[PDB]
């Protein structure tokens, strides 16, 4: 089940996250890549940052070779990390991940985030008070690197992650503008639902890509163990109950039925294949408004480490 983008690509509807934080062993993700394959997910969501990439690449090719699917069946993205956002940075850092995936394009490459970093060897390159160390660069010229990109035939297709409305807008109006963005990968779940974000890409042809859906990792680096979890919402539970399904299965659901193309990250097998149950049932209007209802401005990512940064999207 596919979705239509702008520039006449498509894209799984539902797709397989891929991240796992550090103490996490590097030969997961390639395991959990072929289960998810197995269960039926066609869209793999990668980046440079979770330095998994060669796993997932791995995991796919080897899906090829035993027979599984095809590479065109598959639809993988990765994303350009925050210290490549310099425009004669862009291309080197795509043939990186095409060289780590042992793949020759990508469906999808994004900019991760709007936050540039100061370049060089740091992921994270910081400043004393723990704040990321902050890059000047003109977007729109970093964009227009990953149209160079698209059409060496590197990456399908093009888009941006992490951009609130007026970054989108900015490159949308951009001079002499090529390709808009596919796609907008965003924070994105009942508990921050962006409609109105949701409403602007409907009316630019843009795709709304949620991550966090089942409401993130939790991971004590960015997120506050205090704020309230996602999937023990009561609503969502009663919901759960309501159809027999689980709260993970519901919060994927409300992404479809807003036209949204949703992401689901698990490691385990159980998990994996009860996520691919999103096609299986249906929300009904008022299930989807008492959802609505859930919206909180609430989200997990929300640390000093970026707030104060002068491209943070949620100022
Ligand atoms: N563009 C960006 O800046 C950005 C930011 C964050 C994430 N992402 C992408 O989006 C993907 C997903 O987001 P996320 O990693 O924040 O996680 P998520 O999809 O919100 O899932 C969070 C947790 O839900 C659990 N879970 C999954 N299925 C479940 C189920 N059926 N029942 C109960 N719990 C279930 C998983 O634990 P188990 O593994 O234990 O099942 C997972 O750790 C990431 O992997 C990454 O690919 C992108
Ligand atoms: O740093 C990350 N994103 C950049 C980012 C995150 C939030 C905001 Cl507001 C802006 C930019 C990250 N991306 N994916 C994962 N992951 O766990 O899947 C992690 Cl962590």
């Amino acid at each position: 089940q596919c979705v239509k983008l702008n520039d006449g690509h498509f894209m799984p509807v539902l797709g397989f996250g891929t991240y796992a934080p550090p103490e996490v062993p590097r030969s997961k993700a390639l395991e959990v890549t072929k289960l998810a394959i197995e269960a039926g997910f066609r869209h793999i969501d990668s980046a440079h940052l979770y330095n998994n990439e060669e796993q997932v690449g791995l995991a796919i090719r080897s899906k090829i070779a035993d027979g599984s699917v095809k590479r065109e069946d598959i639809f993988y993205t990765s994303k350009l990390w925050s210290t490549f956002h310099r425009p004669e940075l862009v291309r080197p850092a795509l043939e990186n991940s095409l060289k780590k995936a042992q793949l020759d394009y990508v469906d999808l490459y994004l900019i991760h985030s709007p936050m540039s970093l100061k370049p060089g060897e740091e992921l994270s390159p910081t400043d004393e008070n723990g704040k990321v160390i902050f890059d000047i660069v003109d977007l729109c010229t970093t964009w227009e690197a990953m149209e160079k990109c698209k059409d060496a035939g590197l990456a399908k297709s093009i888009g941006v992650s992490n951009f609130n409305r007026r970054q989108l807008e900015m490159i949308l109006n951009k001079p002499g503008l090529k390709y808009k963005p596919v796609c907008n990968q965003v924070e994105c779940h009942p508990y921050f639902n962006r409609s109105k974000l949701l409403d602007f890409c409907k009316s630019k042809d843009i795709v709304l890509v949620a991550y966090s859906a089942l409401g993130s990792q939790r991971d004590k680096r960015w997120v506050d163990p205090n704020s309230p979890v996602l999937l023990e919402d009561p609503v969502l539970c009663a919901l759960a109950k309501k159809h027999k399904r689980t709260p993970a299965l519901i919060a994927l659901r409300y992404q479809l039925q807003r036209g949204v193309v949703v992401l689901a990250k698990s490691y385990n097998e159980q998990r994996i294949r009860q996520n691919v149950q999103v096609f299986e049932f249906q929300l009904t209007a008022e299930d989807m408004k008492a959802i609505d209802g859930l919206d909180r401005n609430l989200h997990y990512f929300n640390s000093d480490s970026f707030a104060s940064h002068p491209n943070y999207p949620y100022s």
